[PDB]
């Protein structure tokens, strides 16, 4: 048998508090105003003692939502000490506007009457404490190293960490920056920010920062969603602390705000600002009139460069337009790169190369450009970039390796019987290497697609899953390429011991797969793609045991690798598209907005290579604020009116409307 | 809700007609161009009454007919609004619903 | 008449099925009040 | 603008039975009462009026569940049609009790009272109904042929249909079984079964013969899950109308009712006869204990065979021995199987071939005794029993060649110029391809263990989805093969012509690959591993668009059995595993216990191949089923205990007892 | 390390396969075993140029059907010097059905099996995370084993 007790015991209470707490849990008026008034008299009841649950009188009365019980125990001056609170978190508004005119707790000490206000998101009892003189602590920088900071953290760490969480919590409140904010929408963005820096930063505590950041992010799209007009969308849109808030939204990576119906149909009236009815347009008509503008870009250029002012001058500044050539231009270039390719020693650059040159210059000089316009960081956040300054680096190389050959060799010599390390080998290499890397650089388009552009942005999630899986994989094949190194290096044979005088992997006959690190490390890879022979685990001597051990190796590579590692990543891959399936749209409308605001902008205009050749605001920006917040407030109130506590407060009512029939009878 | 339609159909009221989905008249491209947001609100508000299936239910000679037929052109209205897409996609599937409840 | 039919059988399947929220406990909190002042005033 | 009317007009109500209908929705007695008492005399109120939603006064009345207005009208003598079925339908007692006392319908005309308190399954109402002589029309036979079901299917086949879905909906109800039911358990399992035989021929309205059948396993899972005691549970399994209801649970496939804990823990109990502690040992000592027995089983086996009546005699008829017994008898066949093969034409067996063949005497002898004891149908609906069926074949052909291949060859020539069709290679082949599918046979084992039974279970339901794959495969596989056949068949070219007189696709070069139709269809299939090289698709003739288009076939082919078929059958799997994982354990559990089962009968006991060498009981089964049923309805109304409509109904108290108070002030 | 309890699961029914197709082939196969001496270079074995004896030993008939799972056996291994045509075809047939099992249906129901539990252990991944670098912190936190090798000695 296990004995049974109490271990923590406590102080209980007696037979005539406990008849008194189950009259005022069942709201019985009259006998709680005897009660209280007989206390004053004998002093036989502590009208402050608790329950088993630790609720007091007055505790329970809040509970009930019973005004008149509630009332009636203030009269008799009880206990009053974080009942507030309490009242505050019942989200009842009689018990704050009761104890506003006037030990264990399940709030925290730092918890203030206003900041648990903020938590409940209440309207309504946040403007009647907001109504008085209230503040709430300002939390230090992210990354503050003041004197009180550190003290802090290093007395009480946990103290601190919850402090903030709780700061954090209260200001990010919908209903409490609908108030009380002079720009709720920049003040959102900010906001949001923030949290999902000290989210980054705060490694525990990472869920509730990043939730607290995402509803902020909705509280941003919902009060766009309350704008009824265009004139509206505009003001809000075009706000300066044209379209600045927009820019200002994008920095923050405002996705849903940006990815908002009517936000996108703006950005979308303003892409396509020649054609008045794109929208409703046939697929062959689109395509033709897309063929006719890309044929017809030089033209276009060429009047922009001579006139800006006519009809076909300007005709290249619309946005869709300005795209349409610059993708055309890029397709000539691609399409003059493969003509490109249809015995002298640095020989002079032919046609085609001559053609080609001029387009690698305004690439570089847009590079240059868009670095010297925007700054470093933009340039920087733009991934393209990186391969953009990978082709210019190898196209320049190209182009310097090409004029040392040219102005150190005069001879026509046969490339059979030229250096390795001959100049023009290694410029035709780079050149062809940058050409893999111009025709690839035409991912970014699928971006304008709707049918491609969330697709791509699928996959590029999917890279860093394979990102994550490649460091794995790398070091099994080090260690498996250390192991089969070290057993076969002894076994090195010569080039011409080879029956084509041919060695390594790349022959007819596969030979010394393992002699070297470097080689073995290219044999590992290739058995990936099954393209290494098995035979290349032979040697010539007959030890058996050698030549065992090391198609063992050679085998448990192939099984990792293929078997367990490659069905791995399919799992990871295909768990990862499954969580991003559900953002894909949201995540592609905002990369297409960006898309698309950079090419609203006058710089970069001509494409290559023909590009080297304030209170009023205010005042309608408070305006129509105050219109979204009073909107939006009211749709909120109306979502969350459309428990056991419900019923717990009808059984109240009831009980409490029987004892006063009752009295009265 | 059919009471409530039902009262107020009792009386001579009336919904407006909603222009072709391509249409290219002088009202359309003027209100598009005047309130591009108010245009399509309204327009958006105008398909969700009528395809609404009470009101259907009502005031319909051929109760069939009409939801194909107003499932066909949200179908299309979808198609050709870019934004908006998922309610006009919702509004058809609900016709069609209805059709098959019938 | 077949389609009448229907219909008044989709109106009422429809109506039983949604029949079979907050301001649903408002309203009882409304009802019970109104009925508590009304016994008090009247007694 | 668009006119909306009334297309379908009705009758509109006046002001005074509007104002009536208000007064019964309000649920003031008093007004309703004198509005009746004023009908008698001016008549100038219609008390059977609808509503503009068809509701009569007494529906309301119904709905609101206002048992005084209900009698009220009904003492006033109301419209009563059809009243009772939506006071049943409502679930409302006292509606039904008042109504049973004493146009549009939302009820089909083949609903009766019983019928649809059936379906409601309130066991109240139906007992109620069932306390009078109520009957339910039985269905016909499932494939009936009789003039009454084919007349009521040509004239009207929605309504028949509906009528036969009506009544199983009725019969099937758990509460209807539960009264008026001799044997609510075997009710249960032919009523389910008869379900989904149903769901089988009825190719529409699949879906709802599926879940009523599904919702009768569940009762009688139910059922048993209320039995408090090992003799309830015993009482229950060994009813016949040893476990004679188990096994009859199995013939119907309930395998909830299979896999219930308890059933499954006496199972366990008789399975493990001889060790009384098996369930609580150590990995080593079972794997130690099982080695020893299976060591032992054939001192076992000839202690049977010797004396029955022994302490090793009986030893091996506990089934989990006897199960350890059969499986080392069938390890050790396979392990001779393996040694045997470690110039005479047709040479006496050898001594591993002697000792093999007592083992396949044996498997034959057990495979015809089984066939003899247990039926056909029984035989045929264990799939292993086609596998052993082809071993069996295969090995007797095995043993005729050898006989034909010794007594009609005498002479020793080397096998080199041997003709491709002698009897011994022909008795070889036989024999490997039963050697393969005897060491297979071993998957059935799998059954008996925790961590493989489930994914046997698994894996056997992919097996479908691979099926269903295979003939469109072997469509495109064909489609291909004829094309590539047709292209190619021209360039034959005999075997001398090859380099090593090999001709087909098995030679060191790959030739005539395609030349006839059953080669190119070795060749497309061996094309999916990778093992058909390229230059296949080569000819002698300098045809270069006969050979490129040959390849362009062949790269098609490629694309689509690889890339879309192969990936689509990986979706498909993918898909099917998800679904079946959620009841991989139940079906491994029912096949578990099948195996477990196949052990506890006299018959078989020796492995090869040693095999060559009532009214009381009926009562006590009513009085457990009895406990049972009062254990499920007060469990079902527990957990039905623990809508818009208890609002309506709250707010019609409350107004009915404000209304009284009013009046009576 | 989670897949891997399913990878492990799923090497028994594969190794069952394995061992039964290599039980037939070798059966077989084994009479028509050539010596090394009789091979173009006197290799024998399916480690060389020109593979051949895939099937003559039960051991090396193990290793070719591991090394068909990978492509890296050729077809031409399933033929012989006689011209048993019949017992070519079969021995081809008995490999076909091993690649068809172990590729087209073992591997696929492997790729279901890892897939489906990977989402499984998805959820509970940053609890067992944290509670492995738990483990791995606290074994740093005693003062044995402060010097790491070759210190410690
Ligand atoms: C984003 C990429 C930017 C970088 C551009 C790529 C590098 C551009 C720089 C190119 C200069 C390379 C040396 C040229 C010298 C020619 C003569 C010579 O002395 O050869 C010497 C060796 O020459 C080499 O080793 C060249 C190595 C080229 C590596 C390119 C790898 C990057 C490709 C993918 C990127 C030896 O000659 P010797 O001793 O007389 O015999
Ligand atoms: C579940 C499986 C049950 C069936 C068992 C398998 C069949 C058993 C029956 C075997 C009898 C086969 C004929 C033997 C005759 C020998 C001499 C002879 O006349 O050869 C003749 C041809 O012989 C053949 O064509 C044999 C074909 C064997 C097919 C086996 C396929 C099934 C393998 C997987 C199953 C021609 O000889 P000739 O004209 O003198 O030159
Ligand atoms: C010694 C001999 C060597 C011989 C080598 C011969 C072959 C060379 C060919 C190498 C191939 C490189 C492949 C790069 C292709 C990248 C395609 C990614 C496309 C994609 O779907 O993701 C987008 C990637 O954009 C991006 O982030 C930018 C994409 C490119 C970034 C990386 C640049 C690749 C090239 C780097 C140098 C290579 C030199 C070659 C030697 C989305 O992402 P998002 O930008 O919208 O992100 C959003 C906010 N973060
Ligand atoms: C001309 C030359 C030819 C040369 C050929 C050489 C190679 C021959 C080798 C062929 C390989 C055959 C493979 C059969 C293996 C079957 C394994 C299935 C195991 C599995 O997971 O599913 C179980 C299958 O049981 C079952 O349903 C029974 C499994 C076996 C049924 C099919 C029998 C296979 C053999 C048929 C004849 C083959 C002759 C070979 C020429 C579960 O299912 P469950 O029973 O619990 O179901 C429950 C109620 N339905
Ligand atoms: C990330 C860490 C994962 C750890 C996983 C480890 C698994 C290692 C297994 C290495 C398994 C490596 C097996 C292997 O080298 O043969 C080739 C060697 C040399 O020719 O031959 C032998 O080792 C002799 C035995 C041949 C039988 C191989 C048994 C096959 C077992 C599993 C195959 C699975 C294939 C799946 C379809
Ligand atoms: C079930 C029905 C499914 C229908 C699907 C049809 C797809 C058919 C495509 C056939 C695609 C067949 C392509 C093909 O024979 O080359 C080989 C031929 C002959 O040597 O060469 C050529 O045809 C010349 C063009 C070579 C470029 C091939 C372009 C590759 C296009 C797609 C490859 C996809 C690979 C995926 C990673
Ligand atoms: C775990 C148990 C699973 C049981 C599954 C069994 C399936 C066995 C099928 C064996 C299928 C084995 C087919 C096969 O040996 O050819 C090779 C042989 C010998 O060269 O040639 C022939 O057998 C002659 C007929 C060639 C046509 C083959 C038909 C292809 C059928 C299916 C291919 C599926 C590929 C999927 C993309
Ligand atoms: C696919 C193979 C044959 C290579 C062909 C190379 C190019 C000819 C293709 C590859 C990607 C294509 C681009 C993919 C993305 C788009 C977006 C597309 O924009 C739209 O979808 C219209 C709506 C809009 O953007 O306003 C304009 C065509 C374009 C540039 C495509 C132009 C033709 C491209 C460059
Ligand atoms: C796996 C490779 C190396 C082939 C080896 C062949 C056999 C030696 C293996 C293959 C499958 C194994 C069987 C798989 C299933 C079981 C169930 C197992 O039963 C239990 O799990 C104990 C609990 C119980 O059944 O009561 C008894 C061993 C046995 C027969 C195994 C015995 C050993 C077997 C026959
Ligand atoms: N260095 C480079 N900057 C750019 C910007 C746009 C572009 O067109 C494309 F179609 F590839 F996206 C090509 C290039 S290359
Ligand atoms: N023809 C055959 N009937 C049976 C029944 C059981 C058995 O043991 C195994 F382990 F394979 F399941 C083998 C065989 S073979
Ligand atoms: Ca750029
Ligand atoms: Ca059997
Ligand atoms: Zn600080
Ligand atoms: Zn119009
Ligand atoms: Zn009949």
């Amino acid at each position: 048998r296990i004995p049974l007790q109490i271990v923590r015991a406590e102080t209980e209470l007696s037979a005539e508090e406990k008849a008194f707490l189950n009259a005022v849990e069942k709201g019985d008026y009259a006998t709680v105003k005897q009660a209280l008034q007989e206390a004053e008299i004998y002093y036989n009841v502590n009208i402050n003692c608790m329950d088993p649950l630790g609720r007091s009188a007055l505790l329970i009365a809040i509970e009930n939502e019973n005004l008149e019980i509630m009332e009636l125990l203030l009269n008799h001056s009880v206990y009053v000490g974080d009942a507030l609170l309490y009242a505050i978190r019942k989200e009842v508004v009689g018990a704050v506007e009761l104890l506003l005119s006037y030990q264990f707790s399940e709030f925290t000490p730092d918890i203030t009457p206003i900041m648990l206000a903020a938590h409940t998101n209440n309207y309504e009892i946040i403007k009647l404490l907001v109504q008085k003189r209230v503040t709430i602590p300002r939390p230090h920088q992210i990354r503050c190293n003041c004197v009180e900071c550190v003290s802090s953290s290093e007395v009480d760490s946990l103290r601190h960490s919850r402090s903030r969480l709780n700061i954090y919590k209260a200001l990010a409140s919908p209903s409490l920056i609908a108030l009380s904010s002079e720009d709720p929408i920049l003040t959102a963005f900010r906001l949001g920010w923030e949290l999902k820096e000290l989210s980054k930063v705060e490694n525990e505590f990472k869920a509730e920062y990043e939730e607290l950041s995402q509803q902020c992010k909705l509280f941003a799209k919902d009060l766009l969603d309350q704008a009824r007009s265009s004139r509206e969308l505009e003001i809000i849109l075009n706000h300066r602390d044209d379209l600045a808030k927009l820019k200002v939204a994008i920095k923050y990576h405002q996705k849903e705000f940006v990815a908002q119906p009517n936000c996108q149909q703006l950005l979308a009236t303003l892409w396509y600002d020649g054609f008045p009815g794109w929208r409703r347009k046939h697929w062959v008509v689109k395509l033709l009139t897309c063929m006719t503008i890309g044929f017809l870009f030089p033209m276009l250029s060429i009047a922009y460069l001579i006139s800006p002012r006519s009809n076909l001058g300007l005709f290249i500044k619309k946005p869709f337009i300005k795209f349409i050539c610059h993708t055309a231009s890029y397709l000539t270039f691609l399409f003059m790169l493969l003509l490109a390719s249809q015995h002298v020693q640095g020989p002079p650059p032919t046609v085609v190369e001559w053609m080609i040159l001029p387009w690698v210059l305004g690439f570089i000089w847009g590079e240059i450009k868009e670095m010297w316009d925007g700054g470093f960081t933009e340039y920087i956040h733009d991934w393209w970039n990186l391969m953009d300054f990978a082709m210019n680096s190898l196209y320049l190389a190209t182009i310097s390796l090409k004029i040392v050959a040219y102005v150190k060799y005069n001879g026509s010599r046969p490339r059979e019987e030229w250096e390795m390390w001959h100049p023009t080998l290694i410029a035709e290499a780079l050149f062809a290497i940058s050409n893999i890397l111009s025709s690839l650089r035409l991912i970014s388009l699928f971006t304008a697609n709707s049918h491609l552009g969330p697709l791509q942005i699928s996959l590029g999630r999917m890279l860093l899953d394979i990102l994550k899986f490649l460091f794995i994989y790398c070091l099994v094949l080090l260690a498996f390429a250390n192991g089969l190194n070290q057993l076969y290096f002894y076994y090195e044979t010569r080039a011409i011991d080879e029956p084509n005088n041919c060695k390594g992997i790349r022959c007819e006959k596969q030979n010394n797969a393992f002699s070297t690190l470097f080689e073995t490390l290219q044999s590992l890879f290739w058995s990936v793609f099954g393209l290494l022979n098995l035979y290349v685990t032979n040697v010539k001597a007959r030890h058996e045991f050698t030549e065992f051990v090391g198609a063992t190796m050679f085998g448990t590579y192939n099984v990792i690798s293929l078997v367990v590692l490659l069905n791995m990543l399919i799992a990871m891959m295909n768990n990862s598209y499954q969580l991003i399936a559900d953002h894909a749209d949201i995540e592609w409308k905002f990369a297409r907005t960006k898309l698309w605001m950079s090419y609203f902008d006058e710089g970069g205009t001509l494409p290559p290579p023909f590009n080297i050749i304030s209170l009023i605001q205010n005042q309608h920006y408070q305006e129509v604020i105050r219109n979204l917040v009073k909107r939006y407030v009211a749709a909120m109130i109306r979502n969350s009116k459309t428990t056991e506590e419900n019923f717990k407060e009808l059984k109240q009512d009831i009980s409490s409307f029987r004892y006063e029939v009752l009295d009265l009878l």
